[PDB]
């Protein structure tokens, strides 16, 4: 009865993100024991095989129980969207198992240099207690650094503190947007 | 035996097609990088000569390794009938072939302000994987948008992440009807 | 029966009528589809035919 189409046709365009994240400054600490690891914070990105996202790794050291705070992990700004971009972050929940998550006992991931509506997102070992946090503007060239919190219980198992063995995997989801 | 035929008499002028399309909000970013274009989402229609269609171009740039949605792509907007049109989604597949298609690993298409039943047809790179959706009211006054949701995996050469290259060309057929 | 028209003169969309043709002696039964420009039409119920 009165069917009718349009038949449109539809192109897509592929480019970098505008995001883009930076190792910070917290990446040279240069300074480690007999840890493996020679640094304490890393920042990478791989492309994974599966999905496709741009998934970027960090590696935290924890302190067994003493709480560990951290000023400069990673910058979020926009470098080629020379727009004001509003970004957001959003906790996701624990992805893999190690069955050590019961140890962690809070984890923050937190603005630094742009103060604005809660500004962070707790883990309370396996479930999430914060969802998502507030938006924030971000401009060109002005970049939106990360902190970090971390406190492990320490009745952490000795065999587990010599560094080389990961006790979590969390995944947040920082979003950007063109409104507030 | 007793045959009397019909001989009809069949009236035609076809009318505008009320729904008409808008290019949306999108296109008002106004800003981008050197990268040649000046706009992200390019929205026309063309008179189409080859059969004869009001086939609209439109341009939805994916970013790379980052899964992108909009919100404002297009109106389905009827301002010239003055009832209430019902319209179904249902897409037709590949367009020629850039033979960079397999590097979409998700394309799926929902609306924002009109929501009903799963509103969303999805591609699987050069396969399909969803058929169609339900009806949905667009009346007078109120004023039909068009989503997307676009994911492309970050494997592709860095030639053509350059955004002039376009990746895939799909066909969607909007069935706009009077009916449920 | 779809009873309904934009400013498009005919207040219907859908014409049945059939004249009784002198030069040819037919029953010639007149129908009229309206059609869109850039648009496939298809319809559901125009004719019945049943003894």
């Amino acid at each position: 009865t009165l069917t009718f189409t349009n038949l449109t046709y539809w192109l897509i365009n592929a480019t970098l993100p505008p995001a883009m994240k930076y190792p910070g400054t917290d990446t040279t600490i240069t300074r480690s024991d007999s840890s493996g690891y020679n640094r304490y914070v890393y920042v990478s990105y791989y492309y994974d095989p599966s999905t496709g996202y741009n998934v970027t790794r960090i590696s935290i050291v924890g302190f067994t129980g003493d709480p560990t705070n951290y000023t400069n992990v990673l910058q979020l700004c926009n470098k080629y969207y020379s727009g004001t971009l509003y970004a957001k972050l959003v906790a996701v929940g624990t992805v893999g198992t190690t069955n050590y998550e019961s140890y962690i006992k809070d984890f923050r991931v937190y603005f630094v240099n742009p103060t604005t509506t809660p500004n962070y997102v707790q883990f309370q070992g396996t479930s999430v207690t914060q969802s998502a946090t507030g938006s924030v503007s971000i401009g060109p060239g002005q970049c939106a650094t990360v902190g970090a919190y971390v406190l492990v219980d320490p009745s952490l198992p000795t065999s587990a503190r010599d560094g080389k063995t990961v006790i979590a995997t969390y995944q947040v989801n920082v979003v950007f947007s063109t409104s507030p």
